[PDB]
């Protein structure tokens, strides 16, 4: 099993691209900063580089649901301990979650099972704190859980975890009541210790928990957990989000309609005085003036009467955060109306950092603003050792200040990118093209993708005309390398004239939309699926999601059903002869000589048919592509353990048949870059299980052997979505993740 030496690095996105449920400072240790995210792992501040570091890369392929990060506690006595609650809802039977330790800030980490599954990727995950450490006996964690397994609690330093019998509401709210298989209980919301009701070494007596229970939200215990009680005077009818109790003695709650990330349409925030016993109303807005939960809530502990809420969602004109310096009693807002439609603004933003984040969209408007100050706002932090620093997520990426007592003054708040070093894209495809001055683009979720000169810089320019959130597909003409298609999904309810797919003929530097699109009497395609571009650039073959296999030559003038292929097939180009595609579908290889207007299923045999059991299209692992340079050589992996057909396949005679790698025993990706010097043929590049091993592999002799060139501690959870080499750069790699973004290594 031998292995090479590599550096992984991060092909850069300066904003990270994804959602970010929740951002966690230290309370004893400044600058100590940890952030979460749904569905790429967790991540440590480094102040010096002003930067995050992974601390999830060690997530491999058959543990990825570490990668769901629903919870974060950082140790306040022993500032070198984190816990993490990580998991993710499935249809798997027995898919449970696990509490996860560190005692080197996530370098390395333990795992404990828990009997139940945790959900980093479902509703409400931007709520908490719902995993805490004692502050005053850091032995003692609680939990607060999903779907009726209620309270939970360590006092071995999250060893060993048990249900807390006594509390007495393990939730009743469920956001999709009616759905078959969604009919779960959110839970409880958060968690919160008064550190002055323990001493140091002594557990905390006094504890809140705010549970999903609209009649019943707040309870208290008095004595440890042992016993609890709802708290007289509390408000009803909504759901708490987040509980933060000021060192005043005032315990702040933002409410909403819904638990989030997306829905919320009504909310309220309140105080509890803990000393006195009374709830007051501290809404920033109410009634009409209010059509939006209240989500993120920060209380400043350096200036321990100033508190911040935001919007979990406003949606238009664009969010509000609300700052109050006197407990709430008034609040001044970040933004106000002035003559409608012009509006007023306390802060400017500033992504230079990843300029991409205008969406192409130059002029910002009032009430179109580019960028936007957010969306998904669900978690808002005040930095415990100086009130001039905030950070937010949004479901893009971090934003922050390092002046915001500047509101109180009259100043404006910058608020800027700050998240380099967080990748958290999903990948569909990465091209690596032959020639220009790229060398990679990719197809991304929800941000589209990017074209890069340069690895390490931050996309300069989103893909527009068209513009949309998904890249589903992307292919170049390998011998005219300037003509790149690209297809995904266009938003027609907002833009009914946006199409599908774009086409480039510099490179992928700039888009436009052919005239038509495929259609079937009435329908024109929803678009999406997957693309291949001919040899030449004379023929387009766009497999739609929805309508089948249809092509053109025509440049997109008119599309043409194809004949010979069912709907949902795979589709690949061969890089040499301009009229021959490929096809696959279901175990059934085939071939088209005319440019994608008719194939011809051939006789291969073996290949997974992904029909068995139980499967669905979406499980179907497939990875199939023609050689550069070499007519009718098609590479294929894929597959699954239930068929026992699973691994990597060659054909040389155009998938007349192909022939398995004895010696690889599972694959999921191929992709090829540049041969080694001394080599004749191209590097080939896997992800695969090689003799009970799971990796990332490269080989220099056309598969006779293969050198693993990641590690342990560069996994990157499940690696099943896109590889490629570099036709220019010998051992480079390019690896597509789902919540890692896309990585580049090259021999050390
Ligand atoms: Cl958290
Ligand atoms: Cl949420
Ligand atoms: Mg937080």
């Amino acid at each position: 099993a031998m292995s090479e030496a590599y550096n992984w690095k991060s092909v850069v996105t300066g904003a990270g691209g994804g959602f970010v449920p929740g951002i966690i400072f230290n309370q004893s240790e400044p600058d100590l900063i940890y952030a979460r995210t749904d569905i790429g792992g967790a991540y440590r501040w480094n102040q010096a580089t002003g930067s995050w570091v992974s601390i999830s890369d060690a997530v491999g392929w058959v543990d990825w649901n570490k990668n769901g990060v629903d919870a974060l506690a950082t140790d306040p006595v022993d500032p070198d301990k984190v816990y993490m609650a990580t998991g993710t809802y499935t249809n798997s039977w027995d898919d449970n979650g696990q509490i996860m330790r560190s005692g080197d800030r996530g370098n390395t980490w333990q795992s404990t099972p828990l009997p139940f599954k945790v959900g980093g990727n479902m509703p409400g995950r931007s709520a908490g704190e719902r995993l805490v450490i004692d502050p005053n006996k850091n032995s003692i964690l609680f939990f607060g859980a999903r779907s009726g397994n209620g309270l939970w609690k360590s006092t071995d330093s999250g060893v060993t975890w048990s249900k807390v019998s006594s509390f007495p509401n393990v939730g009743t709210y469920i956001q999709n009541p009616t759905l078959e298989y969604g009919n779960d209980l959110v839970g409880l919301s958060w968690i919160t210790f008064d550190p002055n009701t323990g001493t140091p070494g002594n557990a905390t007596q006094t504890i809140y928990v705010g549970v999903a229970d609209t009649a019943s939200s707040v309870y208290r215990s008095t004595d440890g957990g042992a016993t609890w009680t709802a708290i007289p005077g509390q408000p009803t009818g909504y759901l708490p989000h987040h509980g933060v109790l000021s060192s005043t003695g005032d315990l702040y709650i933002t409410y909403s309609n819904g638990v989030g990330p997306y829905d919320g349409s009504k909310g309220e925030v309140w105080k509890l005085n803990t000393a006195s016993g009374a709830w007051t109303n501290i809404s920033p807005s109410a009634g009409t003036d209010n059509w939006y939960g209240f989500g993120g809530l920060a209380v400043d502990a350096q200036h321990p009467d100033t508190v911040m809420v935001s919007s979990l969602n406003a949606w238009w004109p664009d969010e509000v955060i609300f700052r109050s310096t006197n407990g709430g009693a008034t609040w001044s807002r970040i933004w106000d109306w002035g003559s409608y439609p012009e509006r007023s603004y306390k802060f400017a933003m500033d992504i230079t950092a990843a300029p991409w984040l205008n969406h192409g969209v130059t002029n910002s408007t009032s009430l179109d603003p580019s960028p936007k100050l957010g969306w998904m706002m669900g978690d808002l932090e005040i930095d415990p050792f100086n009130s001039n620093r905030m950070m937010y997520g949004t479901g893009a990426t971090i934003y922050g200040t390092n002046n915001l007592t500047s509101w109180d003054t009259g100043g404006k708040v910058n608020i800027a990118v700050m998240a380099k070093g967080v990748e958290e894209t999903a990948v569909l495809g990465l091209i690596s093209p032959p020639s220009g001055t790229a060398h990679l683009i990719t197809a991304l979720g929800d941000v589209s993708g990017f074209r890069y000169e340069d690895l390490t810089q931050a996309p300069v320019k989103f893909q527009t005309s068209p513009s949309w959130a998904t890249t589903t597909g992307i292919d170049f003409a390998e011998l005219n390398p300037s003509y790149v298609v690209r297809v995904g999904g266009a938003d027609k309810e907002k833009d009914p004239g946006m199409k599908s797919i774009g086409i480039s003929n510099d490179g992928g530097v700039n888009w436009y939309m052919p005239n038509s699109e495929p259609s079937s009497g009435t329908k024109t395609t929803a678009g999406q699926g997957q693309v291949a571009v001919s040899a030449s650039g004379n023929s387009i073959l766009w497999s739609t999601s929805d309508l089948g296999v249809y092509y053109s030559k025509t440049t997109g003038n008119s599309w043409t059903v194809s004949a010979g292929v069912p709907a949902g097939a795979k589709v690949a180009s061969d890089r040499v002869n301009p009229n021959k595609f490929y096809a696959f579908y279901a175990g059934i290889f085939y071939v088209s000589t005319d440019g994608g207007a008719t194939f011809t299923a051939t006789a291969a045999a073996g290949l997974p048919a992904n029909n068995v059991g139980g499967l669905q299209p979406n499980q179907a692992q497939i990875s199939m592509k023609a050689m550069p340079g070499i007519e009718g050589d098609v590479w294929f992996a894929g597959g699954n353990t239930v068929e026992n057909k699973y691994g990597l396949w060659h054909s040389i005679n155009s998938g007349t048949s192909f022939t398995k790698l004895t010696n690889v025993e599972e694959a999921d990706l191929i992709g090829f870059g540049m041969a080694a010097p001394g080599q004749n043929y191209m590097a080939l590049y896997t992800v695969a299980r090689m003799d009970g091993v799971r990796g990332v592999f490269r080989s220099d002799d056309a598969g006779a052997s293969w050198v693993r060139i990641n590690d342990d501690a560069h996994q990157y959870a499940k690696i099943n979505m896109a590889i490629t080499g570099d036709p220019r750069v010998y051992g480079r790699v390019y690896l597509g993740t789902n919540g890692r973004g896309t990585l580049y290594a090259d021999p050390v």
